[PDB]
Formats: structure tokens, sequence, C-alpha cells
DNA sequence: TCCTCAGTCGCGATCGAACACTCGAGCCGAGCAGACGTGCCTACG
């Protein structure tokens, strides 16, 4: 979680692109929301 | 060049739900002494 916070908007965006997250969530460009989704995607 | 601002992480902090221990109330079985009767046997007329 702290590691995901360090990940920064640029690399978490690229990770959400890699997992196949839809472009709306990538688009909102909210780092805090993006990390919560990426943590959920990793948990899945 | 800034300049605070919104969304979220880690940790103490208390709180509700559950779980382990205790303790007595009550019932049940065993055990023992005894009474309330039937049958089975002897000293006295």
């Amino acid at each position: 979680d702290a590691d995901l916070r360090r990940l920064s908007l640029k690399n978490a965006k690229q990770l959400l692109r890699k997992f196949g997250v839809p472009e709306e969530e990538i688009k909102k460009l909210s780092r805090w929301e993006v990390i919560d989704v990426v943590r959920t995607m990793s948990t899945e």
C-alpha cells in the first residue's frame, strides 16, 4: 500500500493499463483512486 | 518559483461479540437400617 503510494501517478497509470483496467478509471487521473483500484486488481 | 488542498495509509483506542471458568440447584442411583407382612418351626396344656 505504501509502495503503491510511492509508485507515483505515472507508473500506477501504466500498471492499470497493463492489467486491463478500463480507460475511464485510468482517465479520471486521480492517483489516490487509481492506487485503491490497483490494490483491488492485485488482490483479484 | 510557489502554495496550500483533497483523498488515503498506519497506528492507538475503545467496543461488541464470543469463549473459558466457576458454582450451585436439582435429580438419580447406590447403599444401608428397618418395618410390615407371610410362611416355617418349637415349649406348654
